[PDB]
């Protein structure tokens, strides 16, 4: 469960948040495969509540009506088509599996659902699965409200409703089997693995019992005996009875400390400095690298209400965001996920974005296609961070240096730092308020290297900055503190 099952030499996945299946299929072929992306985390493919107040929020997809693969992203035919086309170009699909719960207990009964399935939250009736009152934790939860009130009680965090979401009884073999049925449907279609949504709210043993029922991966694309990649979403910043490590038997865990701390460092908040990053990784008390799924932001905390708070860097913060993402992609710790977002009318009041609910770009609820601009960015308010040159080229950096050790660290004691990956890559950051001009040991073979942050290597040329590595491995780096992108990256495949 710990291996991503990506093609050899592909080291990242991208979250194409709220994208339609037909757009993801195209994206695999026209971009992700040639640019060396390992795979795609897709939004939940299963039927969800259609929530009209507010109007079609992104979070409606985290309230299941059934396991039909029928959503605003597409139907089962389109989903199957996407997984096939993506796998055929060597780009994997990971499903966001929402298995802890069905919808909100207060949602009105009816057919307001993305496939038109009937459901009745009040009577605990989801006939399209089918689930009934026997399949939920109503009796088991011991809190007064029936909802999670106290994170110091590990039992209620598992057995009670998260913000009132009907909590499935995952101890029951019937419920475990219905979930496995859904997941095996997806595996046989060809998905490579799963994000297990709200894993903190499930018992590690119930998750295991579900995973125990799963098929090996589709043998047309994956070697026999291949198991689905599992990454469990657990937000653990410490100090609670439930720890990320409790889930290690099932797969990897989301390390939410990673982006919280990195955001604080790059913002230079709370006295933190980039020079402190020298021991980044387990030295900062994160989970073991081989159990970590890392990221700068995710779909929830890029809206500022997550863990931790306002320190999270997002596309809105583009200059510092590119630096943080670049540091993450260069550093060997963890398996990396790149966010890809849509724009929404962010409106702050009282420290809160009142529009943080807004769903994907849409015409009266129909999600807009991803359009590609001549410069290869996206239109229709899709941000497409994964197509930003500075991010995409660092995705490739990480492929190029795969396996190479963290080495040749430099820091100035404040915010100017640099490091290499073996003899395959080197990266330099200036986050201080003065210029960085210094000669550093890059660990690289002598030659002329294209800086892949400012430009690209094309046809024996660089379109950006050129770095000159002498025969002793040393190169001069000049970075103004006022630079558009105050970091430089070079690697074996950017050499002329
Ligand atoms: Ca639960
Ligand atoms: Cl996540």
């Amino acid at each position: 469960q710990y291996s991503p099952n990506t093609q050899q030499g592909r080291t990242s996945i991208v979250h194409l948040f709220e994208w339609r299946w037909v757009d993801i299929a195209l994206e695999c072929e026209r971009y992700l495969a040639p640019k060396g992306f390992g795979g795609v985390q897709v939004s939940p493919p299963n039927e969800n509540v259609a929530i009209y107040n507010p109007f079609r929020p992104w979070w409606e997809r985290y309230q299941p009506v059934s396991y039909k693969l029928c959503t605003r992203s597409g139907n089962e035919d389109e989903f199957r088509n996407m997984v096939t086309r993506c796998n055929n170009v060597g780009v994997r699909i990971y499903v966001d599996a929402v298995i802890n719960h069905m919808c909100g207990n207060a949602v009105s009964a009816g057919t307001s659902s993305t496939c038109g399935s009937y459901f009745n939250p009040g009577s605990r009736d989801f006939p399209a699965v089918p689930y009934s009152g026997w399949d939920f934790n109503d009796g088991k939860c011991k809190t007064g409200s029936g909802d999670i009130e106290n994170y110091n009680d590990a039992t209620q965090v598992r057995d009670c409703r998260l913000t009132g979401l009907l909590d499935l009884a995952l101890e029951k073999d019937y419920v475990r089997s219905k979930i496995a049925e859904y997941m095996n449907h997806l595996i046989d279609i060809g998905v490579a693995g799963f994000r297990l949504d709200a894993s903190k709210h499930m018992w590690p043993g119930d998750i295991k019992a579900i995973l125990d029922k799963l098929h090996n991966l589709n043998s047309n694309w994956f070697p026999a005996g291949s198991k689905p990649f599992i990454y469990q979403e657990v937000i653990d910043l410490g100090g609670e009875p439930i720890k990320s490590s409790d889930y290690f038997g099932n797969g990897r865990v989301t390390e939410f400390k990673y982006g919280a701390k990195l955001g604080t460092v790059i913002r230079k908040w709370n006295g933190e400095k980039m020079s402190y990053l020298k021991n980044w990784g387990e030295g900062w008390g994160f989970v073991p690298s081989d159990r970590a799924l890392v990221f700068v932001d995710n779909h929830d905390n890029q809206r500022g209400h997550g863990a931790g708070g306002a320190s999270i860097l997002t596309f809105w913060d583009a200059r510092l965001y590119k630096m943080a993402v670049g540091f993450m992609l260069a550093h060997p710790y963890g398996f990396t996920r790149v966010m890809s977002s849509y724009r929404w009318p962010r409106q702050f009041q009282n420290g809160n974005d009142v529009n943080d609910w807004v769903g994907p770009p849409n015409n009266n609820g129909v999600i807009k296609e991803v359009t590609i601009n001549p410069d290869t960015t996206c239109g229709n308010d899709w941000v497409c961070e994964h197509r930003w040159r500075q991010i995409r080229n660092m995705v490739i950096f990480r492929n190029v240096v795969d396996g190479q050790p963290f080495t040749n660290w430099y820091d100035n004691g404040s915010n100017q730092v640099a490091f290499g990956r073996g003899n395959r890559g080197f990266i330099v950051f200036n986050n201080d308020d003065w210029s960085f001009s210094l000669t550093l040991q890059t660990g690289l073979p002598a030659g002329t290297y294209c800086d892949v942050i400012s430009g690209d290597k094309i046809n024996g040329n660089c379109t950006g900055i050129k770095i000159y590595v002498s025969d002793d491995g040393k190169a001069h780096f000049s970075i103004s503190n006022s630079a558009e992108d105050p970091f430089i990256a070079i690697h074996a495949e950017s050499k002329l």
